[PDB]
C-alpha cells in the first residue's frame, strides 16, 4: 500500500559539535512550507536524549532550504529553556499555519515530579519570535498539534493520553471539550505498545490524512497512516495495517535510541508532501509521499 521513499540515504541535519545546544542530537522536526521555503523546527539536545548519557536539555533550532534536502541552519535556538514547566527544555514541536499565524504546540519537560511533561503552546509570525500561550491541557500529555484549519468553527487538536491518541476541540484554544480517543495499539503486532501523532494532519478530498507513529513490545518506533472524517475527524475512514516507514538505514537503526523513525513534520509542496523524521533521536532524514499515492485498502 502507501510507502514513503527516502530523497537520501544520509541525513539532511545532524549535530553540530561546535554549538553546545544541538551538539549531540537533532531530531524530531516540525517541518512547513511556505513563502517558497522549506522550513524546520527542529528540536536539538547537547546530550544524548536519555537519562543514562545525561542530564539532557532540548531546544529548538531553525533551518532552512529551498530543495527540501539541502538546508541552511541558524546558529542559536529560537526557543530555549525558559519556564519552570521547560527546565528540560522543549520537545516534538509540530506546526500549522491558520490565517497568517504559526500555532506550534510543543512538551515542556519540567521533569520536577513524575510525568512533569506538558503540551504547551507557542505562537509567531515569523517562526523566528516565539511568543509563549502557556499550557494547553494541565495533564500528563505529548505528541500534540492542531489541526491545520478550524472544524465548524472549532479549534481541533490531537493529543496522546497514554497510549492512545486523542481528540478535543476548543472555541478559543484556552478550554478543551469533547475529549474522545480515536487511534488504539494493536496486540501482537508492530503498534503493540503505544501510538501517537506524526506531524499535524493534512487536508485532502478523502479525508484528513495523518500520519502516525506506533512502538512494537522491542520499543522500536515505526511509521503508520490513517484516514480521518473531514468533517468528523473522530471517524476513522482507513487504516493501513502495514507501516508507511521503518528503520532500515544504519543512523535510523544505530544511534542514541536505537531503531526509531519519528516524525513530527509534513511539509507539502506541489502535491508531494516531505516527511521529516528523526533518526535514533540523532538525526533527521526526509522521505516523500505525493498525494495520488494516498490509497488505502478499504
Ligand atoms: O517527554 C519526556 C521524555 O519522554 C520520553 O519518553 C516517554 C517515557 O519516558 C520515561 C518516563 O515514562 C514513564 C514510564 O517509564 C517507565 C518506568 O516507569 C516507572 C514509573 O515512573 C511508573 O510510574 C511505574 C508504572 O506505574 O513503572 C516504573 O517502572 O520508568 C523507567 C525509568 O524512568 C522507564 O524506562 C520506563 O519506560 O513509562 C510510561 C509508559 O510505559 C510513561 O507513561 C511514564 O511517563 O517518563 C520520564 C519523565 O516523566 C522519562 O524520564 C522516562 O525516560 O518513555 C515512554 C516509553 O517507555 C514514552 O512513551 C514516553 O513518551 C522521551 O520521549 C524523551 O525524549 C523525553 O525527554
Amino acid at each position: 500500500g502507501i510507502k514513503l521513499k527516502r530523497l537520501s540515504d544520509k541525513p539532511v541535519l545532524m549535530p553540530k559539535a561546535e554549538n553546545e545546544w544541538e551538539r549531540a542530537a537533532v531530531f524530531n522536526t516540525a517541518a512547513i512550507y511556505d513563502n517558497g521555503l522549506f522550513h524546520l523546527i527542529y528540536r536539538a539536545t547537547d546530550i544524548g536524549p536519555h537519562a543514562k548519557y545525561g542530564k539532557y536539555i532540548s531546544r529548538l533550532g531553525y533551518a532552512v532550504s529551498k530543495d527540501g534536502i539541502n538546508f541552511m541552519r541558524l546558529d542559536k535556538p529560537v526557543m530555549s529553556n525558559e519556564t519552570e514547566q521547560e527546565l528540560r527544555g522543549l520537545e516534538d514541536p509540530r506546526i500549522v499555519k491558520i490565517d497568517g499565524i504559526y500555532y506550534m504546540m510543543y512538551t515542556g519537560f519540567g521533569d520536577r515530579f513524575q510525568d512533569d511533561y506538558r503540551i504547551c503552546l507557542a505562537t509567531s509570525k515569523n517562526l523566528i519570535d516565539w511568543e509563549r500561550k502557556g499550557v494547553v491541557l494541565d495533564e500528563p500529555n505529548k505528541d500534540a498539534s492542531l489541526f491545520p484549519e478550524k472544524i465548524n468553527g472549532k479549534y481541533v487538536m490531537l493529543h496522546r493520553r497514554y497510549p492512545d491518541i486523542w481528540i478535543a476541540f476548543s472555541d478559543d484554544l484556552k478550554n478543551w471539550y469533547d475529549h474522545k480517543p480515536i487511534l488504539k495499539p494493536i496486540p501482537n503486532t508492530w503498534e503493540s505498545a503505544r501510538v501517537g501523532i506524526g506531524g499535524p494532519p493534512i487536508k485532502t478530498k478523502d479525508g484528513w490524512f495523518l500520519i502516525y507513529h506506533a512502538a512494537d513490545d522491542n520499543n522500536v518506533y515505526r511509521l503508520g497512516a490513517v484516514l480521518l472524517d473531514l468533517e468528523d475527524p473522530s471517524k476513522v475512514i482507513a487504516r493501513q495495517k502495514e507501516p508507511i516507514l521503518e528503520p532500515e538505514l544504519g543512523w535510523e537503526k544505530e544511534g542514541y535510541i536505537p531503531n526509531v523513525v519519528f516524525s513530527c513534520g509534513n511539509a507539502v509542496k506541489d502535491d508531494t508532501i516531505y516527511v521529516y523524521y528523526g533518526g535514533a533521536d540523532t538525526v533527521i532524514g526526509v522521505a516523500i509521499l505525493e498525494m495520488k499515492d494516498i490509497k488505502f485498502h478499504h
